[PDB]
């Protein structure tokens, strides 16, 4: 029984990601702390042993108040930017065409998903693709080909309900400052 | 503590995926039969309401005996073709580098997963990732960007052990014929 309308996705949880970027074939890796209600996230991107990317940052969202954030987490050298973007939830639209259930892992130890899209019959591709739990609706995998080939596939994982850290969203010392555009060396 | 090898993945099974090619935007959606005891693995395309492609194949790959059949699954219209290639199991290599190990899906519902890389310091960016589960080590996910920018995610599921139907690797009637190149209308 395909369902009338998909579960509705968590607002606020603390989670690691990776963000696969297809334009560069970079995959960023990231602790993200997420919070649909105030439409304001944040993520610190996370660093490994033997990398060639000098540089990591920290990002921290608010689109309540048309601002971000962007601290080079090594000098601590802020960049207050504006925020001209409508905020974009990680759920499922209500618009959204059921795609497929289906259950991820072997057996015993497996876990039942959902697939959703922006498919219509309209256009040969999809622009979105979402894959979520059956029983919480939580996030596991996204694919979203925006604005004609700059496409991402995000893996979403050791999430976890709720914000125990608030301070996190507070930008540091540092930032009483300007506009810098930043990225890695 | 870092693993000093992989976990050894599945030799054969019966599982479904979904294979987003980048280059197009495109997801093929596929049933798939897969032993790398006897090298050949059998993917059939799979179809849903109100897509705009009339044309869908199954594949038969036979590295053993160096040639791919491709059906089209209306017309019959078969295809065989050499394989020059070397085959390449759905596993990890025992060279390759571990990342990180991560539980998907939310509290209660849920399952402990391995994330493996082709990373090495030498270059910048990965070409190949793979998910396996921890338990079983069966496959969840990979990415594989490979020649310069020919990008693939594969996600699988639907996985079970073993093969039921060892008929469809045997090549229709319709398969005592040449080398067409068949593609999606
Ligand atoms: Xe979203
Ligand atoms: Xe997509
Ligand atoms: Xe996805
Ligand atoms: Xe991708
Ligand atoms: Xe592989
Ligand atoms: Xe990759
Ligand atoms: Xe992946």
């Amino acid at each position: 029984h395909h369902p009338v309308t998909p579960c509705e996705a968590p607002l606020q949880w603390e989670g690691r990601i990776v963000l696969y970027d297809h334009n560069t074939g970079k995959n960023t890796r990231a602790t993200v702390t997420y919070d649909a209600i105030l439409q304001r996230i944040r993520i610190l991107e996370e660093k490994k042993s033997f990398v060639p990317c000098k540089r990591f940052f920290e990002y921290i969202f608010l689109y309540q108040e048309a601002v971000m954030f962007q601290i080079e987490q090594v000098t601590k050298i802020c960049s207050k930017n504006t925020l001209t973007e409508p905020w974009d939830p990680y759920d499922i639209p209500e618009n959204s065409t059921y795609e497929d259930q289906y259950y991820i892992g072997g057996p015993g130890d497996q876990i039942p998903v959902q697939e959703w899209s922006d498919r219509k019959p309209a256009r040969k591709y999809e622009t979105w693709v979402g894959v979520y739990t059956v029983k919480d609706c939580y996030p596991v995998q996204e694919t979203y080909t925006k604005n004609d080939s700059m496409t991402t596939s995000t893996r979403f994982f050791d999430i976890k309900l709720g914000i125990s850290d608030p301070s996190v969203f507070n930008p540091p010392s540092t930032c009483e400052a300007a506009q810098p555009l930043l990225m890695s060396g």
